[PDB]
């Protein structure tokens, strides 16, 4: 599935998301833009036989198991599959633990370099929530 903005939002806004870890939503909504167009079918290899997952790019190494990944920690405790679904439970679920790690949500790439220290509110503006 290919989310709208405010479509997105609003499903990250029910799940929790919102000032998760002093992290306000529109930070999570211009993450899962800059690391998926929104796709929750996206895909990227890793050259250490990693693959990122789904909407929020969630990796293999780490946080969930896709059977391929030699050593994966499996810290989020599910199938890398469920994070390709077009409900985002279980990604947002991973996601939490993920950003309660040391560094935060600087554990997204994409985040760090096009939405951290911008105004991300502007993510949200014009949605119903
Ligand atoms: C939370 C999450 O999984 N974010 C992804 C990053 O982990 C990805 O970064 C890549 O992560 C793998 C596994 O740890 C590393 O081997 C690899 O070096 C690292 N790549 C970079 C450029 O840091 C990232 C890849 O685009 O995708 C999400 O941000």
């Amino acid at each position: 599935k290919v989310y709208g903005r405010c479509e997105l939002a609003a499903a990250m806004k029910r799940l929790g998301l919102d000032n998760y870890r002093g992290y306000s939503l529109g930070n999570w909504v211009c993450a899962a833009k800059f690391e998926s167009n929104f796709n929750t079918h996206a895909t990227n290899r890793n050259t250490d036989g990693s693959t990122d997952y789904g909407i929020l790019q969630i990796n293999s190494r780490w946080w969930c198991n896709d059977g391929r990944t030699p050593g994966s920690k499996n810290l989020c405790n599910i199938p890398c599959s469920a994070l390709l679904s077009s409900d985002i439970t279980a990604s947002v679920n991973c996601a939490k633990k993920i950003a309660s790690g040391g560094n935060g949500m600087n554990a997204w790439v994409a985040w760090r370099n096009r939405c951290k220290g911008t105004d991300v509110h502007a993510w949200i503006r014009g949605c119903r929530l």
